[PDB]
């Protein structure tokens, strides 16, 4: 399949060179996989989700996304026009309030919730969790992410937006999950992206068009935008049978475009997510 005039980040993950505009992908499109978006919520009624999104848990008064961040991330995972895995199922867990903030105890509870809830869902091709959030180092938050991964869920987390070493941030610094940095459309490390030895992979993160609340769209930037590209790619590859939840991050790194990014500090991987699609 081919989507013409795609957002640049979708085109980039299906190409060996920057500057293309077509997203090439297998028709299966993540069907049979499930992605939990652990964030401010998801506007499940947005036409771009085609009925494939639902809220399953909130830690606040409502399950509605009053912010937009979670709806944007979910759209990059799995919306029709803006998504990597256009036929995946999306589950929303609202651990962040409508200002985009949340306490660590709530974020941990949402992680443990997903590890249990997946056992009640029909996800024959596997389960992914996308965490576009973080803060200062916490061993408890890292341990919760490690537990989720151990339980059989592919965990992708944002590296953070401080132009610093991600070792000082959580859950970015947990080695056993997939920590995602951000790049821009000219194959530079995004100027805000964290770096360091704990990063596993880069994905598109600057000027990313996706869904927004009120049935709208908008373009924003962050490692929060790179993470759902990698979460969606994992769901896509699991549906194709190329990898499993336990080994998807390593498979994505093994098959990435290598050495194409600029402004990568020594000791950080130079790897850009790539779907290896051949018609
Ligand atoms: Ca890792």
């Amino acid at each position: 399949a081919a989507q013409t005039n795609a957002p640049w980040g979708l085109a980039r993950i299906s190409s060996t060179s920057p500057g293309t505009s077509t997203y090439y992908y297998d028709e299966s499109a993540g069907q049979g996989s499930c992605v939990y978006v652990i964030d401010t919520g998801i506007e499940a009624s947005h036409p771009e989700f085609e009925g494939r999104a639902q809220m399953v848990k909130t830690y606040y008064y409502s399950s509605r996304d009053g912010n937009g961040h979670g709806t944007h991330c979910a759209g990059t995972v799995g919306s029709r026009t803006y998504g990597v895995a256009k036929k995946t199922q999306l589950f929303g867990v609202k651990v962040l309030d409508d200002n985009g903030s949340g306490q660590y105890s709530t974020i941990i509870a949402g992680m443990d919730f997903v590890a249990s809830d997946k056992n009640n869902r029909n996800c024959p091709k596997g389960v992914v969790a996308s965490l576009s959030l973080g803060g200062g180092y916490s061993s408890s938050v890292n341990s919760a992410a490690a537990r989720l991964q151990s339980s059989g869920v592919m965990v992708a987390v944002a590296a953070g937006n401080n132009n610093a070493d991600a070792r000082n941030y959580s859950p970015a610094s947990e080695p056993s999950v997939c920590t995602v940095g951000a790049s821009d459309r000219y194959d530079r490390r995004s100027s805000f992206s964290n770096y360091g030895s704990v990063l596993d992979i880069f994905g598109p993160g600057t000027d990313i068009l996706s869904t927004w609340i009120g049935g709208s769209t908008r373009s924003i930037s962050g490692t929060s935008m790179a993470t759902p590209h990698v979460a969606g790619l994992a769901a896509y590859l699991m549906t194709l049978g190329k990898t499993t939840a336990a080994s998807a991050c390593r498979y994505i790194a093994d098959t990435a475009n290598k050495g194409d990014l600029s402004n990568i500090p020594f000791g950080t991987v130079n790897l850009l997510a790539y779907n290896n699609y051949q018609a």
